[PDB]
């Protein structure tokens, strides 16, 4: 009788249909019924990454008990959900345990989020009297419970993994009716495919099904606001995923075959030349979207190097541009700081807990020369297996990210002077695990004019606040090429040449008068410098 | 009936015109109406740096409800502002919650400054019965609420950012009539541009619109003192921003193209020579006031070095002299 005062009653709420219907997952329900009906030590624990549905399994168990699909010795045993917040203390707990044990096993207790239970129940668990069902996250478990190894021997870990898209479409078709009643709007199953398809290539921070329910909910709310078009559709889902995450401007809907047909030429609008090392980067993407890729390997793990000032960092930020519609959603770590043997621990982690959220980001590794040859040992099982560990004991899978390695070794080797210098620092067990080692060339003064066009278009887009168009003639536009010189420092001194020629006198003539908004500022070739 | 004794009633004060008119910000009002009318977990939280107007949004919502521009299932639902200072304790709180739940959702509760609520409402929030609107500062939130992550899952963060000058001019044109009645003086819209323009390059400690209302208020008060010139103007605004912060003496009126035309030669009255390294410092200021600067970069980040005893610290205190009219308003850290 004392459990009336310190508990809810899920069976009493289930007997009036006040629970959301649980669709899917026969295996976990059968596993819970298998574990909960053994003789001794009969108390499972649900464990998984958050959001995949763990309360939903216990509510589905309550639905299946009240329906009656269970075996014989599980029928009509109410699930009394306990508390520890609402609950002299030791007297109260002993009264609760005495009231449970006084019954004939007719009660299944349910402590949700039992990682707070650490802060006298220990002999009662192992004898087998009180049946206990729980739910933890995977990473509060190893911090609060696995520290206390006397307790955790008396449980049964039931892992729950996230589904794929194909089951989520069925879940969304199941739960369609509940939101149409609360918000008085109709929902079309044409949009219900897109709200799960499009929520995987864009929102890569949370886990699955709960993320693909917030879109339907917020779209229905926006439609109720507009009805303050009588049904939702595939456009308002895109409106929500634009206005949140600001992805609308970043590649408004993409990922078709019309795109991937033009990728060697679409990427050329920001990288000029280097043609033999775009036809290979443009190939590990097409063969991974056709389904020919090796299912236990990263989709592409290749290392390109060469002289400086060539475009080897600009390329690895340009192929992260149409995959993500942004340029800051990539894992950019810099190994120019790991000179000693004990900076392994900052990524084993800073590398780890930025992938496990959204397992699709491209990863940089800038200037891998300066790392001591101990960081390569950490990197060795990243390649060719795809998994590493950390303190909590989880094996994070790098099976579908695009690793990219940069270097500057040799920097001017003829044909094999640059290639045999790689063999000095890298042990042959690391050169073997890579893909095709790409060499960038220098730059040709024939292919150096168009970089000036790109730079001046960039400076034109910088002055969009002032609406300040500027006119550049072709003799000046080829005058800037000839000071682009001395192929040791690459195209980088051109981007100081532009700010020494145009930007100085423009910045002086901008803040003293005679240049205002909407005006046109032409440049003209004075016999040495550039005039205004 | 118990809410009569532990609450105010903003709707009852709004029904006699006793609230200052709320002008601007359609987006936040539409966002609050969107969040407050969902099915479950329907309780927003307004969050922003202080002074940008967060009570003003809830008072604008009350104005828009009493007017009637809302949708159908938000009409005639009074906003009863609760308290926790004026409020045996658990009995009293359960009486309040029972009185709220006894209605049919006809009441929108309003706990202002809800970061004191930590020190039994937890099941009532997630079911969706009591509608709750709040307002925290951005930096008391992460100290009092984000420590207690079971609570903060049941809210909806609605960020509110400060406006620019262009909307503040409209706000000041809106609220011009209210101070002309309390202080019996006229206010000229010529000065009303300057009281927002000049309050951005000088007073850089508080945030926006509330800072540009104190100048109009204290200027009207000084003019009432002198009438103990029949209207305020662009001079007394400058008098206030002189007498407070002592900026009046430090450059009487800062800004213009006549100034920035002479900056390589005006700066030479305190630094002699070094001519090739004043024509570059005098360039990151002119190109940043013309609008050619890169909008995501500091306007100038340059490093100068050399031998000792040359003037490399005297220069960096001389270009902080005509921008600020002082020489001590700079962030001088020493590494």
């Amino acid at each position: 009788q004392a459990l009336q005062k310190y508990s809810t009653d899920l069976t009493a709420r289930a007997r009036e249909g006040k629970l959301d219907p649980v669709i899917g997952r026969d295996n976990e329900i059968r596993r819970v019924v298998q574990v909960l009906s053994r003789r001794t030590k009969n108390n499972p624990v649900l464990i998984g990454e958050p959001g995949v549905g763990k309360t939903a399994i216990v509510e589905g168990l309550a639905q299946r008990i009240v329906a009656g699909d269970v075996p014989e010795s599980l029928r009509d045993k109410t699930i009394v959900a306990l508390d520890l917040g609402s609950m002299e203390f030791e007297e109260r707990l002993k009264a609760v345990l005495d009231d449970i044990k006084n019954s004939a096993g007719q009660i299944i207790t349910f402590i949700d989020e039992l990682h707070t239970i650490v802060g006298m129940i220990k002999p009662m668990l192992a004898r087998g009297e009180l049946r206990l069902v729980g739910a933890t996250t995977l990473d509060e478990y190893r911090k609060h419970i696995e520290k206390d190894a006397a307790l955790e021997r008396r449980f049964q870990q039931v892992y729950v993994g996230e589904p794929s898209v194909e089951d989520t479409i069925g879940i969304l078709r199941g739960l369609k009716d509940r939101y149409e009643v609360h918000h008085g709007v109709r929902i079309t199953d044409s949009a219900l495919v897109a709200a799960a398809t499009l929520s995987d290539r864009y929102i890569t921070a949370r886990f699955l099904p709960d993320k693909a329910i917030d879109l339907v909910d917020e779209a229905a709310s926006r439609l109720r606001m507009e009805i303050d078009k009588e049904e939702v559709g595939p456009d308002d889902i895109a409106d929500v995923v634009s206005a949140w995450t600001g992805i609308p401007a970043g590649r408004l809907l993409e990922g078709e075959t019309a795109k991937l047909l033009r990728m060697e030429d679409e990427l050329g609008k920001r990288v000029i030349g280097q043609k033999a090392a775009v036809t290979a980067v443009s190939d590990a993407v097409r063969r991974s979207r056709a389904g020919v890729s090796d299912p236990n390997r990263p989709t592409g793990a290749f290392m390109f190097l060469g002289p400086t000032g060539v475009g080897k960092t600009e390329l690895a930020k340009a192929l992260a541009d149409f995959l993500f519609d942004d340029e800051r959603a990539m894992v950019r770590i810099d190994m120019s700081e790991y000179g000693e043997k004990h900076t392994v621990a900052r990524l084993i982690g800073q590398l780890t807990e930025a992938v496990r959220r959204r397992p699709y980001t491209v990863v940089l590794f800038d200037e891998i020369e300066k790392a001591h040859p101990d960081v390569f040992d950490v990197l060795l099982q990243v390649l060719d297996e795809g998994r590493l560990t950390d303190g909590h004991g989880r094996t994070v899978d790098f099976r579908n990210t695009i690793l990219i390695l940069t270097s500057n070794l040799g920097s001017g080797g003829s044909a094999e002077q640059v290639l045999a210098a790689v063999r000095a620092t890298f042990k042959p067990e690391f050169i073997n695990r890579l893909d095709d080692v790409l060499i960038f060339e220098g730059l040709n003064p024939e292919e150096l004019v168009r970089i000036v066009d790109i730079q001046l278009a960039q400076l034109g887009k910088r002055l969009a606040q002032r609406r300040l168009q500027l006119q550049v003639s072709l003799p000046a536009k080829r005058w800037l090429a000839q000071r682009g010189f001395d192929p040791v420092y690459g195209a980088r001194p051109l981007r100081r040449l532009v700010q020494q020629a145009i930007g100085d006198q423009l910045a002086k003539m901008l803040l003293a008068g005679q240049v205002h908004d909407g005006d046109t500022v032409p440049v003209n070739v004075s016999p040495d410098a550039d005039s205004l």
